[PDB]
RNA sequence: GCGCAUAAAGAUGAGACGCGUUUUAGAGCUAUGCUGUUUUGAAAAAAACAGCAUAGCAAGUUAAAAUAAGGCUAGUCCGUUAUCAACUUGAAAAAGUGGCACCGAGUCGGUGCUU
DNA sequence: ATGAGACGCTGGCGATTAGCTAATCGCCAGCGTCTCATCTTTATGCGCC
RNA sequence: GCGCAUAAAGAUGAGACGCGUUUUAGAGCUAUGCUGUUUUGAAAAAAACAGCAUAGCAAGUUAAAAUAAGGCUAGUCCGUUAUCAACUUGAAAAAGUGGCACCGAGUCGGUGCUU
DNA sequence: ATGAGACGCTGGCGATTAGCTAATCGCCAGCGTCTCATCTTTATGCGCC
């Protein structure tokens, strides 16, 4: 860094370059944000690696459902509303497959999760009875 | 809202010790086979000269170098950590820089004024 | 007081000849101590404009 | 500007003949070695059963298929050549379609009107 | 008339693992005949509104 920031053009000429655009030398730190297609963003992880730059904007319903269904805080209160929420978990079992759809579209749109996603789907079908 | 007791914790900075790493020196060897071979020559053969391969062995502990590359500020000093968005000035420091009434809301889209 | 102007197998093969990133995954990451002091800060415990 | 003589040339269309190509049939062979092997078996070994390799040989002439793929129009017919710029209609045929006074001239650039 | 809120080595290697046009040049191209007729056209040679 010190040797490059001192004489940049001389360093590039020493590296093995000819006819170097002096005004086209961009300093790119880590996590430099870039965007390509369908809102798919990628962050510059290095000079030879990138990072995922998109979040799946999921509605509040699925979030609260996951909280109550996964049993995150033992949901203590008055037993009545706890049992109704338990019933609400047993009823909205389609939220599972809806989440699977959400992950599939978001992963096929940004992640490019292909074979890995197939392994995930196979595991979900194998464990759909759980 | 301090002066305070008990029991903890953190942080800072020095001073030093165990290795370790990688190199070199650990003068490791034996036999067999191979070719090139000064080779005895006109060739053959090595003393395999040169290496190669096959097996079989044998010891094995430690010593030295440096230890961010390096730097100059030549000190027995410094150099791995805080401290970096884009942007225009400004040497740097530092400054400035992107509107808003309203409707929707998929990585946002418009909209009045209107950049 | 006559003597120039008029120019091919190539394309479609093989078969040389030559040469290059990329996608997948695994591995594996210098670390050991002590001394010395130094300051903080926290848990609890006590006071009215 | 024809009727004409000499010497040439071209073009057209039929009718047929020589091959050729590539396949198959030219029943080619011998010995040796190899493995799998029903194998005599519990294995061995082939009769190498199966192929393989090494060498050595031997003949060798011709016969048949089709000959643009094919097509239908089933004829004993057709199919390699003229005949194709872009473009809009129009089935096709066929039609229409892109300016120009002026200055320069690198595969052209402008320009008045102005497409 | 108490019992939740605070969630990892990854990047940088090797080393698999996988896979693909392109640039250069050479070769080598179905061909043999005849018959039959058929028309043209050319060189030269001959004539005035």
């Amino acid at each position: 860094r010190s040797s490059f920031e001192k004489n940049p053009i001389d360093f590039l000429e020493a590296k093995g370059y000819k006819e170097v655009k002096k005004d086209l030398i961009i300093k790119l730190p880590k996590y430099s944000l870039f965007e390509l297609e369908n809102g798919r963003k990628r962050m510059l992880a290095s000079a030879g690696e990138l990072q995922k730059g998109n979040e799946l904007a999921l509605p509040s319903k699925y979030v609260n459902f996951l909280y109550l269904a996964s049993h995150y805080e033992k949901l203590k209160g008055s037993p009545e509303d706890n049992e109704q929420k338990q019933l609400f978990v047993e009823q909205h079992k389609h939220y599972l497959d809806e989440i699977i759809e959400q992950i599939s579209e978001f992963s096929k749109r940004v992640i490019l999760a292909d074979a890995n996603l197939d392994k995930v789907l196979s595991a979900y079908n194998k464990h759909r009875d759980k």
